[PDB]
């Protein structure tokens, strides 16, 4: 009935081969879990270059095969789109949540007990996550920094991590206006080489990587009425291209972005009429120049109005690392900054452009949700500790399979020591033992000098949603992964 | 005469041959039969997933060569057009109506005697059923409910089975009109990764999958007129584009969507005019917003009047998981309704989707067939005790053929156990010891506790055309199959 060619796995031979898939995803994340964690170097087909540490661009440049690790993939996606960090956490935890599970496969216990145990484990673990979660203010200006500084940490761009946190606490302020929703694109990333981390530094208002059309325009302008026309500006004959000039002039036009081209003939005379202009301007940056000057983008150039106009206070053409780029700042009332990153190289001010992206991720969690949880696998071990609890009061079965997801919860602390070059046997037991005296914002492990410590004294906090969220896709990925007994492949 | 290459089975090798491609396809979904079946992966030519447990689906998707196993599929595909499920159930219950007739086959009984045997079984099956049909109110929102969970039970969705049916109840009835016949059309299937499926919800009114074309354009619009238009609002020069936003706003309308492109031009004039706009609209749901809004869809912008304007009380552009949708509410008296899907992730909302295009469809079944019958096993145990007392009145051969059909359709029960992961020899004796003592509506197999028990009680019920349905569709199916004694097929 099937083409010879076609695959098929069936009961423990598909559920074997799937969990291995993922273990596999699991087991290349695993080593960049934790500050002390490692980076990959993934090369393409081309030759082309990826070096990181995050889950997310790895599973996205990688090209797998099975089915569940293209789950995976899109499991850490969705991650990314929603909380972004918490990545690689959630599929350490996802593997070993199929480790432990496929004991009770392999020991002939019914797949409903495994994900029925699953779905009552992790619905309690949420219910302990808003237990422990701890209230702080949604714009206290010392858990933003502390939020911030912390994602920063165990990246290249920990060097000026307090720089950093001070732009990007001061950036989500500045545009997220009410309270509150945050919008990424009000917060632009520009990354250009020269200087260091420590130059990095946040612009009111918006820099555009553009330069001033004609040598015989002016370089400064002040009062600027900025126009925002995508019509490209060039018709035939100098007499009717020169039309189309006098209409931007008449406007009041005194700065011009064009998303199209700009003829050299119009050039000279919008040099003439002390009008300055900038082509080709990407459509992303038309709309960042929209928001803040208050500038309407218009079709027809003929259509371009005085009350299409906005404003600016000094757009002025400056050279950054020797490239000209124009500055639209000292606007009255901006809805868009711009952070200006710099360092010594590429590859570093790449890897300060993530860094940012994940510090001005967290700073806008932290805004949206007022509450935090220790870390340093402080809440993981309360789980355990709790659910296993919990594991008898349930009895039955189904408290073997909430002992094995509580159990699993442990792989977290335990991969974070092996990354730190810890005794993963003496942490544990120091740990556990400290956690259940001392509680669980009087504990954790510190990576960073080796030791049990106090997570909660040094500021070890991260989101609830990390963590309740993680619980969620991993729960639900898993379970859906153990659904599947019978997998048929075409070639 | 017949080309080498040709290939011919004849007798007991065509009809084995038949009978073992219809049995390979039983096999395949005999695993997912009952709420405690598993899930099947099915993994194309370019590496595109589809993970689900219909037998529909799986027939659909999978590529058959044998033209029996290519019967079993379209007669797959009428079961979902007419009742939705009873997919499973049709072919597990037919591949046992081959097994069965075999058996008579090898033992050379003549094919004609097996055929007259099954007609005269089918028939009095049928007969029972109506016997046993339990009449019930067809808009009885007790047993609409009953059915819609009943239904939803088994399925990743069963969490919020509650809410789901609450939705999918009152949604047919806002649309079904009269009593009655319910249109799929009028209840949206809108699905959005994002929260949980306890946030799904019903929208009384059209939630279309589009945004405000123009930035500029008003985001919220009150006492809306709506206009449909399919033709591409662009003409060349800005006066004659002009001229057609003139003639819109004339006719009054203040929402406007559009099936083609609207030219940069005319979205300028129209946000001037203080008309909204959606582009690229799709014929469905121009079809939807004609409606619900009683909106007119015109072919020629001039021929677009007042009268041909749709209403609504308010139309408001939104973002939904942060896609920006367009919401059609507040209607005096819609005719539409959505219902938007929320979950965790992209693959858990398609599995809701699937869920909820069974609970609208069995909720329906209800409204136009006010008979149900036990479920649980309780009918085809029933159908086994009424027609083999039937076969001793008929004696002769034919009532060996209908002994035959009467206890293959026990293949249900005993596979619903074995997926249960129940021992089938207890529960067939149990059961139908109890079923002969207590009856059919105090009888039947829980498969959810894993013991005999009252599914009538429980109110574990099916319509009465899942079951009446099964019967013809199957023995028609199985008839014609029986029917073949040459199979010549080229290459």
């Amino acid at each position: 009935v099937l083409p010879e060619n076609m695959k098929r796995y069936m009961g423990r031979d598909a559920q074997r081969m799937n969990i291995l898939a993922g273990r596999i995803i699991a087991e290349t994340v695993r080593s960049t879990l934790g500050p002390k964690g490692m980076d990959k170097m993934l090369v393409d087909d081309l030759g082309d270059v990826v070096v990181t540490n995050d889950g997310v661009t790895i599973l996205r440049e990688m090209s797998v095969e099975h089915p569940a690790a293209k789950m995976l993939i899109e499991v850490a996606k969705t991650q990314e789109k929603e909380v972004g960090d918490g990545t690689t956490t959630a599929v350490v935890v996802a593997g070993e949540l199929l480790r432990k599970a496929e004991e009770l496969l392999d020991q002939n216990v019914h797949p409903t007990i495994v994900v029925k145990g699953y779905q009552a484990a992790a619905q309690k673990a949420q219910e302990l996550l808003k237990t422990i979660a701890c209230e702080v203010g949604a714009q206290d200006k010392e858990i933003l920094t502390k939020i911030a500084m912390t994602s920063i940490t165990g990246k290249g761009a920990e060097k000026a991590k307090e720089k950093l946190a001070e732009i990007i606490v001061e950036a989500v302020s500045a545009v997220v206006d009410d309270e509150g929703k945050v919008d990424k694109d009000l917060i632009k990333i520009e990354k250009k080489s020269g200087a260091s981390i420590d130059d990095t530094e946040l612009i009111k208002g918006v820099l555009v990587d553009k330069e001033r059309v004609s040598a015989q325009m002016p370089k400064k302008v002040t009062d600027a009425k900025i126009a925002l026309l995508n019509c490209a500006i060039e018709e035939t004959a100098s007499e009717m291209l020169k039309d189309m000039v006098a209409e931007i002039k008449a406007s009041g036009a005194n700065v011009l972005f064009c998303q199209k081209g700009i003829d050299d003939l119009a050039q000279h005379y919008l040099a003439k009429e002390g009008i300055v202009a900038a082509r080709r301007v990407k459509k992303s940056d038309m709309e960042k120049l929209a928001k803040a000057t208050g500038a309407n983008v218009i079709a027809a150039i003929a259509a371009l109005s005085a009350q299409d106009l906005g404003d600016a206070g000094l757009v002025e053409e400056r050279k950054i690392s020797g490239d000209s780029m124009i500055f639209v700042e000292e606007c009255k009332h901006p809805k868009a900054v711009t952070m200006l990153i710099r360092g010594t190289t590429e590859h570093v001010i790449e890897e300060v452009a993530r860094a940012v992206d994940d510090a001005v991720g967290v700073v806008g969690c932290t805004i949206e949700d007022g509450r935090i949880v220790s870390g340093g696998g402080s809440t993981e071990v309360e789980l355990s500790m709790k659910l296993r609890e919990y594991a008898e009061g349930i009895s039955g079965r189904e408290q073997l399979a909430v002992r094995a997801f509580a159990d699993a919860l442990e792989v977290i602390p335990r991969t974070l020591a092996e990354n730190a070059g810890l005794d993963a046997i003496e942490i544990l037991v120091k740990v556990r033992a400290a956690h259940a005296s001392n509680g669980n914002k009087c504990a954790g492990l510190n990576v960073f000098t080796g030791a049990v410590e106090d997570m909660c004294e040094n500021g070890v906090v991260e989101p609830l949603r990390v963590k309740t969220q993680a619980i969620q896709s991993a729960a639900e990925s898993t379970e859906m992964l153990l659904r599947i007994d019978d997998v048929i492949a075409a070639e």
